[PDB]
């Protein structure tokens, strides 16, 4: 029998999906309220009022309530009409979810107060709230927080997130590892602490005592932190030199005075020390990097591999680069619940490389970046022997189940070694349940955090509060974010019973949305959905497809579309459950799609197509959208194969795609813990399949190669006449390069306007081949009077396709066009090497070359490249309804082209690629100029998807 | 008739320092209740409950709710007891004051949405609410905010604080800076944008048009901002190139990617480009040149003038220099509302020193670090013939009148001028009445954003909304900071009538202050309160002293302790008290005391143990205090002389002070438009006068230099004796070091433990000369008996003044000691030349010279320093209580001393300072070694005021109701 006691305890901490608790609200409004009144009463009683009653009851006074009542029901008004509602279950896109109510109301309480964290005098209470927060997350972490033992003693403390924590903590890497080069300045011949020199010995990195004035420079680049954090220490305790003489000698010394690349210089020394850190960090890395002078060139990214995880093989590899070439490391960052998939990096492996290159002379700190993992560590096991009190029994059976679920096992073992961090990041306002703005750092050993600082670390004394603003980037601070924090961790408890509760129960969901995400799609379906993270059965790609399909059609007998109820009680069920998704509930899954006769799309930009549309459906990115009309939230991401090698190839493998193209996946953040309630998430799935499916049908739609009618530019006069196609990338039968001689039968002859052919008879243009004919009908540019006519005599100039396997991934520097045509009457039709690009065809040119060139050449076409067009610099090319053409344009009547011209490698008619990179190295037939005339046609919609109508634009108009 | 109107206006926009509107506060929170609930039924209005009634009164679900009320009102009745309370007008020293009720319900409303501004698609509301609360304030400082005009277009965010706003405007001067370097690089030959280079032209600062590749290094390093922001929009219009190819190029030579020194040392410069400002600037300044790599050396500090303005010339100076010498200047900071006294540096004059280096060669942006000032250029006046509507009557007279006043015509003029820094650091949470955090950075072009960045601006889409937050330090961010701001702007109105009418009030309570401080003192009080700025009088330092004191008795009778409509009514007096205090709401000022017969103290340090602790008696600085016993709160500061310079020695001049020692000065940040209502002011001048002349009375105990009675330890055996002085601080007649040969009638004769000697009739220090005597007490170390002695045929040995007017202000580098007595049985005294020092004695040694010192040396007293000591680097030396002598210590028994031996260039008695701090090179006598033997007295405690009860321990003790 399911107990519904645990699911009970944590739906009091939120306002709710409906706002259901909002009674419970308001009676703790109301004492906010009346405290608030009973306290400014206490400070001095026997003070009068200073707003009256017939201050209160004035026409000002009563305009000023008028107003303060008008704007705030405007701004409530608005923010339920306007904003992402986060609240509901029907969101689970980003790290974004109803916050707990206990948060918000420390938040609130204190900002009555506005204590100002940044000194003790403005703040004597929060921050002491503040300093215990730090050591609660600290020891939460596995971190020290125990006085006057022989484990370091961490300390914590709030920031404004988790970007300026990482921020710090490469700032304090930054300078940890040049205070022994200060040091060894400062106490050199001359310098105020020379008399130290002769005595004053370290450990290196490999563990030789060695006087600091010994150590070559590589040396003291690799002292361990400890090493270093322990300096001022032993200065007084082996000279008795006081922190203020050490801190005001340094002060001309450490970088942050003279910045590292002075004393780089004085040193002699040229490599840039480096932090290494996954391909897929979060932005705050690179940016931190740029931000600190460090530049982000030396922030070394680690590839890795087909989970996500950073390649320990790699950084391995990498690790060993620094050491050969002596670059000095500053850092090693683990990323412990990766923002994209909520990975964790193998911090044991890390933990286990530091110590071998440490055997060699190579030392780093490590941080852990759990900004988002963080607070998973509550579920972590905890003795249980310690507790022997009556507890109160959990019995109740009300509709209202939803289990918790544990850590995979990998994860806890992971979060389990991150107190062997030197820093940790972890984000109150992510997992925390706290609202913005809430990040926190944490130290194990919290002297590292003077390094921030000109100063040296004093002996506390009791009658003067200690400052905990000025270790970090900013200054003013609220102390109502420590509240916020701290009523958080007090009345949710940072253990496996509360904050462990909260978050097994969303993990319980997060695997019940990966069930749906595992098993939706069959061999069937127009749709196919692909989990980032396989399903056990699946994990082999080698694997009996029979077992991967059992397993699948198990998940859908046994677990979705059943009751928590139903699903607990069966225990093969669970089993499976426990292995289906993100390991930090943070599903990461992508969408394919087959043609009506079940073919699979193999094109991966077709794919990123139909994705980003499912991602438009359920998101909302534009203010002309209506919030409350989306009836479910995701959110998307681009794995780019630059960033995501391996892991970007085996997703795009496993959706049986075919192509080095960047993949746009789904992401599902699953923080709530409500959505298993009544089986709702199945009702998501549901809606879920329903739209996909309505966009399939576009994607079918979109690549349906049947017979259909094409358009033609027409190129020429009654000598000879040329068709040039127009392509597009908005349907798959017209991504195609085609220009064809031909003759015209009909009653057609005009001496500006474009001259535009179409096929009467639906054809696929695969089949154009020479000696066909086709019937048409001509449309001289807006004229309401048309033309039938008779293309005859069909000779295929070039055919080329433009399909995704067929184009190039770089443009071309300089910007080549087909030239065609007789002697004295050519051509250009601008070559469309990729995708996105510009159609431009000019019918009348004027050319001029230092060597005539023949008929032949010109009948088969040539290849003119403009050395003054350079066309990657210009691409994208802005849309027809963002530019206006003009005689400055460089594809206007009377530019002039210079031009190199080469003949085509090519054959006239291939389905194949036709790379032209290198076409400058192609025999050159000649050289000059070509000036356009006219019959010019210019389109940078056609070859362009930004054109398109969005799917938020198309479902409105259903 | 004075009108009640405007004062009525703003009290409905805060709880009340006695929560006088928390009727008004529960209703509205009532209606964010309501109104969440109504939003969360819209939202899919078919969904049914999630939180049902069975769960709501399940005993778990219960027991939840029960410790969410505990842990509430645990907090609420903490933050009452515990913290300080700004809600009061009692309170003034910080930039802390109660926070507008509207601001409070726009964050509390937001944070029920959550929405996180750094992606539109995470709060496509409060990121057009952030986007506009920018303008807003761009608009408000002066800046443009219109489309498609002549004007660049302005660009402003929310941060989490001033000190990021820094940081973030000196990182995009930084990588400005060097753009055109980067972009140089791009087109040299080989390069991406090569093909550009013969036809790209710029502007070079005087003016030359010139290709790009043609331009010095020098010349590169000194384009004009708006010639650098133009560079992409450029290369577009002229090339037709791309923003993403661009951005794509320049990703590798610009130096977010590959940092400032790296591209340096490629182009073989040698200079570090420089911040320039001035000495007193905020903290946030050198940290974000730490931060940034640029490193806090190369923040140049611009020395400031006796109003601690940065001083213009002294700029001038500095340009010249950078100019000569080809180093680059980033940015040039104008403080417009300085941290420690509100005062507005002259950026008009900054401006006109731009010009002139501008044609020079030489060119900066510049940065208005407004965090505190900016909010009152909404008192700047409007032009007002653009209203012609009906406006409800200004007829109300109940009580409760206090004016506005405007700002003084140079406040006025430099915050009419900010307008043309090219970037503005301005604080919601100081002078917006908004709760932490909210911070602002305003670009004059937004373009400068894109510099934080590794992107060009794109063209926007009306299909895809902008994300805000990628343009700054931070990641994620609230979107109920945005709405909290907009919330404050739109009801309080930044504009006279709004913004304008609440500072005006806090400003004429400023001066209302102000008054007490510049008029508070008399010839006679025991006590004088010397304001930072003086009053009109006084302002010349030879102005006629009838004049200023007819001044002072002016203010005593026109407006110190009148009603509002008192002083309102009297035009001459408010034309005076328009002119007492601050320029922008932060009073300066430090106290003095008289001795008994009204003398002057004109010792620094002895102002700065009255000034801070006043200090301590209005503040809350320990976890020990109640701080709702404190019934007036100020703030404080040291104006340290490498950094105040002349503005600090005005200060102690015009205190009467003499010394070069830094000065703490007591400061007063007023931010209450209640402080003057019934005269309350008034009331709390008086506290603070009370309070002042208890602490003046510690200060005379302190300096009383009547006779008293004085410990010595004794040296020696009966062949002969000494008595060396125990000196403190914690007394002016104990400030001397004093050895005296003396002989010891009496029945003593014992021979580890300390022997010491009290005079028994009261007598002063300075009155011991040869051949005098007097009875004392002997007292062996733990003995309870004493032992009555008398001691005659005194010889001074030395006597020193340990004075502030006489001691140094460096320690010596080597220890210094005398060294007295007889052959073969010398003495050790550390000499003390600073203080705090540490009290090292010792009676029996054993000396070893090089060359035997004669008797006449030794009975005179030589001065030995240790080479194996090193004083300076051990000072201060722990107090007592905080370290344990043991064998280890440096100076205990067995120690070896290495010394150096000096004859004492000065005589024996002296009230003098006698300088050792070239001792080196005094003629050397000797040299060798002192090893300690016994008899040992160290004391780290009687020469350091850190061992002192606090003022706030002392008026613990004393009873009261
Ligand atoms: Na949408
Ligand atoms: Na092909
Ligand atoms: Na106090
Ligand atoms: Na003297």
């Amino acid at each position: 029998v399911p107990s519904s006691d645990d699911h009970e305890r944590i739906s009091a901490l939120f306002l709710g999906p409906k706002a259901e608790n909002a009674a419970f609200l308001q009676q703790w409004l109301t004492t906010v309220v009346a405290q608030q009144k009973a306290a400014r009463d206490a400070y001095f009683p026997d003070d009068n009022a200073f707003i009256t009653t017939d201050m209160q009851t004035s026409p000002a006074f009563a305009q000023t309530t008028k107003v303060i009542a008008s704007n705030l029901t405007e701004l409530l008004t608005a923010l339920g009409e306007r904003s992402i509602p986060f609240f509901s279950p029907r969101y689970s896109g980003h790290m974004s979810v109803d916050q707990s109510l206990p948060a918000i109301l420390g938040f609130l309480s204190t900002t009555f107060y506005n204590p100002n964290n940044v000194a003790f005098e403005a703040s004597p209470f929060t921050t002491l709230i503040e300093e215990e927060v730090g050591l609660q997350l600290s020891e939460m972490l596995g971190y020290n927080r125990l006085n006057n033992t022989e484990k370091p003693l961490a300390w914590g403390h709030i920031a404004s997130g988790g970007t300026v924590a990482n921020l710090e903590a490469m700032w304090a890497a930054r300078n940890l590892k040049f205070y022994p080069l200060s040091l060894r300045d400062a106490s050199a011949e001359g310098a105020e602490m020379e008399f130290i020199r002769d005595t004053f010995s370290v450990k290196t990195c490999v563990g030789d005592k060695k006087l600091l004035k010994d150590c070559s420079p590589w040396e003291l680049l690799n002292l361990h932190v400890s090493t270093i954090l322990d300096m001022p220490d032993r200065l007084h305790d082996e000279y008795n030199i006081s922190p203020q003489f050490l801190e005001k000698v340094m002060r001309k010394y450490i970088i942050q005075s003279t910045n590292k690349d002075t004393l780089m210089q004085r040193w002699g020394l040229t490599q840039q020390p480096v932090v290494l850190s996954p391909s897929t960090n979060h932005y705050s890395w690179p940016k931190a990097a740029a931000v600190l002078g460090i530049g982000s060139d030396n922030l070394r990214n680690v590839p890795v591999d087909i989970q996500a995880h950073m390649d320990i093989n790699e950084l391995d590899r990498m690790l060993k680069i620094c050491l050969d070439e002596e670059t000095p490391v500053y850092q090693v960052v683990a990323v412990i619940g990766t923002t994209e998939e909520g990975g964790v990096d193998r911090i044991t492996e890390i933990l286990k490389l530091r110590q071998k290159y440490e055997a060699l002379g190579l030392s780093f700190a490590i941080h852990a970046d759990a900004a988002w993992g963080g607070y998973f560590a509550t579920m972590l096991p905890k003795d249980t022997l310690g507790r022997n009190r009556t507890r109160l029994p959990k019995e109740d059976t009300t509709s209202g189940f939803v289990p918790h679920v544990g850590l995979r096992e990998e994860s806890a073992l992971q979060l389990s070694h991150i107190k062997y961090a030197d820093s940790i990041t972890i984000d109150p306002h992510k997992a925390g349940y706290v609202p913005y703005p809430a990040g926190a750092l944490c130290y194990r050993d919290g002297r590292m955090r003077y390094l921030l600082t000109w100063s040296a670390p004093y002996l506390a004394q009791g009658n003067e509060g200690q400052s905990i603003g000025i270790y970090g980037i900013e200054g003013s601070k609220p102390g109502a974010a420590a509240s916020a924090v701290f009523m958080a961790h007090e009345t949710i408890g940072l253990t496996p019973s509360g904050y462990g509760n909260l978050l097994g129960q969303a993990m319980f969901t997060c695997r019940r949305y990966a069930a749906h995400w595992s098993a939706m799609s069959t061999d069937t379906t127009s749709f196919t959905v692909t989990p980032f993270n396989p399903i056990p059965a699946d994990i082999d790609p080698n694997a009996d497809p029979a077992k991967v399909e059992e397993q699948k059609q198990f998940i859908r007998d046994r677990i979705l579309f059943k009751s928590n109820e139903e699903i607990y009680n069966d225990s093969e069920a669970m089993e499976l459950l426990h292995q289906l998704g993100s390991d930090l509930n943070i599903n990461v899954f992508a969408c394919n799609f087959r043609d009506r006769d079940n073919n699979l799309n193999t094109d991966v930009e077709e794919a990123n197509w139909l994705n980003n549309r499912i991602f438009q459906r359920f998101s909302v990115t534009s203010a002309e959208e209506n919030p409350l009309e989306t009836p479910f939230f995701l959110s998307s991401t681009t794995l780019k194969q630059s960033e995501y090698g391996v892991c970007a190839t085996e997703v795009k493998r496993r959706m049986g795609l075919v192509g080095d193209q960047d993949v746009i996946v789904l992401r599902n953040v699953v923080m709530s813990p409500f959505t298993t309630t009544n089986d709702f998430v199945g009702t998501l799935a549901n809606t879920f399949q329903k739209i996909v499916e309505e966009e399939v049908e576009y994607a079918r739609i979109r690549n349906d190669m049947k017979p259909s009618i094409h358009t033609f530019l027409l190129h020429g006069s009654g000598e000879q006449y040329y068709l040039v196609h127009t392509p597009t990338i908005h349907m798959a039968s017209g991504r195609r390069q085609i220009i064809l001689s031909v003759n015209v039968e009909g009653q057609v002859r005009q001496a500006v306007e474009a001259v535009i052919v179409h096929n009467t008879v639906p054809l696929r243009l695969d089949e154009i081949v020479d000696g066909g004919s086709f019937d048409g009908i001509l449309t001289i540019g807006k004229r309401k009077t048309s033309f039938k006519v008779k293309i005859s005599n069909i000779k295929v100039v070039k055919k080329r396709s433009l399909m995704t396997e067929d184009l190039e991934s770089a443009y071309p520097s300089l910007m080549p066009f087909y030239f065609y045509g007789t002697q004295g009457h050519a051509h250009l039709d601008h070559v469309i090497t990729v995708v996105p690009n510009i159609h431009l065809s000019a019918g009348e040119i004027q050319y001029k070359f230092d060597d005539e060139v023949s008929s032949e050449d010109l009948a088969k076409g040539l290849i003119v490249v403009a050395e003054n067009v350079h066309e990657a610099s210009m691409q994208p090319f802005p849309l027809m309804k963002d530019f206006k053409i003009t005689n400055q344009f460089f594809f206007s009547s009377g530019q002039i082209l210079r031009v190199k011209v080469y003949r085509d490698p090519y054959p006239a008619s291939t389905m194949d690629p036709i790379p032209l990179h290198d076409i400058k190295n192609q025999p050159v037939v000649t050289q000059g100029t070509i000036t356009l005339v006219g019959n010019i046609y210019v389109d940078s919609d056609a070859l362009n998807v930004a054109s398109e109508p969005t799917a938020d634009e198309d479902a409105a108009h259903v």
